[PDB]
């Protein structure tokens, strides 16, 4: 892969902006969760601080390839997930907030970052490797909490999945062209998100039929 073509820098302007905006949103979402879940404030504040470090690392990736991120593009990209998290937070829907951030968004990131790693430039590869090592703890936080509250959370989890999983599939379809320019196959991204997200639903307490039913939305 040639990291200095106009085609690569163009695609990267949007992808790098998307990760940066995603990291900033995760930082904000974990702080919002620290107010809704007072009991886990220290944990959630620590997760927010990892997200700041991720955001800084991906800013540095962009400057390494001399690419100015298209931050407007990114903000548009996340607007529906952002709006949904906020509407949930505004009503005290902790379970919906956890499903959007800790499960769906972290699964999306884990899938994507692991596909990027073997096609990234050396500097971005090292950064991304450290980020993805941390994103497993984010996912596990949500899995542990929702597992411990499963029966009481189950209905809300199903409704939040119906509402937000279709949003993530649009994002996945929308990024695919630029992701291909970077060397990332779309089918691998779809498959890896569905594996990661199904396994997360399994850990929280959904049976295999329910996972298949939910994966269908
Ligand atoms: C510069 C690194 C490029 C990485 C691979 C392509 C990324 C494709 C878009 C995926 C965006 C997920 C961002 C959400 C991040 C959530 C952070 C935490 O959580
Ligand atoms: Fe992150
Ligand atoms: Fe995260």
């Amino acid at each position: 892969i040639d990291f200095q073509t106009e085609t690569y820098k163009d695609a990267y302007s949007r992808i790098n902006a998307i990760v940066i905006e995603g990291e900033q949103e995760a930082h904000d979402n974990y702080l919002t969760l620290a107010e809704l879940l007072a009991d886990k404030k220290a944990e959630l504040v620590g997760l927010s601080k990892m997200e700041n470090r991720h955001m800084k690392g991906f800013q540095a990736c962009g400057r390494n390839l001399k690419v100015t991120p298209d931050m407007a593009f990114a903000k548009q990209f996340f607007s529906e997930l952002h709006k949904n998290f906020q509407t949930a937070a505004a009503q005290g829907q902790i379970v919906t907030c956890l499903l959007i951030q800790s499960l769906i968004i972290e699964c999306f990131a884990i899938a994507a970052y692991n596909i990027y790693i073997p096609v990234a430039d050396d500097f971005a590869r090292k950064i991304t490797e450290g980020v993805v090592k941390e994103e497993y703890s984010h996912l596990n936080f949500g899995e542990v909490w929702l597992q411990a509250h499963f029966e009481e959370s189950k209905a809300e989890l199903e409704a939040a999945n119906r509402q937000n999983l279709p949003i993530i599939w649009k994002l996945l379809n929308a990024v695919a062209d630029d992701a291909r320019v970077l060397g990332m196959e779309k089918d691998a991204l779809i498959e890896d998100f569905m594996i990661a997200y199904g396994e997360a639903l399994g850990n929280i307490g959904f049976n295999n039929r329910d996972i298949m039913r939910m994966s269908a939305q």
